[PDB]
């Protein structure tokens, strides 16, 4: 179940030093996103930083959007997380993509230019129209 | 793709004092949550609260479930999360939507009555049927996984 | 609606000791996941363990995936969550499910042998290939809206 989705690369590292992000396996269910960044960025326990892809989307569907989510590595063994816990992109932003990266942990931990620090999966999502009702019953 | 779901006002100031929860942009995932207090509600960091929404729904429909969430600029900026981290709404719940609201930063933070303090997404869900197997049809995955595709 | 998933059971008491995960009514989004443990694991505040289940599933289609998440009531009222928030099984993995337990709270947790302590859904998901464009809410995000 393939979708094609329009990207416009921000900075001009992006498809060259650092790769577009791809699905790290065959079967994988998200996309992974790289660090756009001149120097390595030390995080504190403690600390956020927001991270730039160098790209933005547009997924133009209003029945798909995506969510950003920690890498379990990253997560489990280094508490390098995202600071607004999930990430959820809408189909009419047109804006660079940004990770909010949080150290939820005890260690610091140093980001490196184009490090595969988080992740993207595109899911299906129905808007509600709301029925106002006095009881269930 | 809309669906109409059954919902009830439980807390009468959701339309009154401030806004049913809407859509905020046309090409939006989510809707906003707010505050259903008669108090503001200071969070010092790491404290958590119980914040009403007012609101009960009834999704209904078993091939479909709701998905709460922080707001990304409240949760960046600020550090205002959820305290379940995510919220999953089940289609036969009808009870009231609470929202476990959590300081993970380190500045204080006051939540005041109708503000939009997270956000909701409603997605289709898969029951499981498990199958009881000797050997899997073996993949390149495998069993890694915790970061075994490395870091560049 | 509903999906065949084949599982291998890694540890004999899975099915004995306590039930294989189960849809609690025919409304229930997700199924709960129990610890698999010889011994309980005590959790400072702060600290993060990896619990083995027990069970390996292999989802297989590539348009599905499996979510973890925390349990409402461990996380708001004990601040038990997931170690990586949120617990992403992909449809090629076929190794033991893990959970990665992480106390975000102000107090010690102890995580017992069969304890309920995460529970897991199954959702669609579609793999994108990327198009590349020289130009295409706008460019509003991170608050844009307000709170009022
Ligand atoms: O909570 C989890 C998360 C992942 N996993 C396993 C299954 C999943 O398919 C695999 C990899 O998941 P992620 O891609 O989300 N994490 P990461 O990118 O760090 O690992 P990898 O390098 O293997 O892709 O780890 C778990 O058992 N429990
Ligand atoms: O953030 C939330 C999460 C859940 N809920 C409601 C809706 C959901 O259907 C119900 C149960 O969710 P969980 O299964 O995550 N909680 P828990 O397992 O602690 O309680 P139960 O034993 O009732 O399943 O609680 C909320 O109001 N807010
Ligand atoms: O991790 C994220 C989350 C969101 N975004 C962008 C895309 C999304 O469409 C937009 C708004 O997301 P939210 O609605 O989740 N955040 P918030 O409600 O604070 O901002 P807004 O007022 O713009 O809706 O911000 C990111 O770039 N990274
Ligand atoms: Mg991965
Ligand atoms: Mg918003
Ligand atoms: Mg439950």
């Amino acid at each position: 179940m393939m979708k094609k989705i329009d990207v416009k690369i921000l900075d001009p590292r992006v498809g060259k030093e650092f790769p577009l992000p791809t699905y790290a396996t065959s079967g994988s269910a998200g996309l992974d996103l790289r660090a756009c960044l001149n120097d390595a960025v030390e995080l504190a326990p403690g600390d956020t930083t927001l991270v730039p892809t160098g790209l933005a989307i547009h997924i133009a569907d209003p029945s798909l959007a995506a969510m950003m989510l920690p890498r379990s590595g990253l997560g489990h063994k280094h508490g390098i997380v995202l600071g607004n816990l999930v990430g959820l992109i809408d189909s009419d932003y047109h804006g660079q993509l940004m990770i909010s990266v949080w150290n939820r942990g005890q260690d610091s931990f140093t980001i490196q230019p184009g490090e595969r620090i988080a992740q993207m999966i595109f899911v299906p999502v129905v808007q509600a129209e709301f029925n106002l009702v006095e009881d269930f019953d």
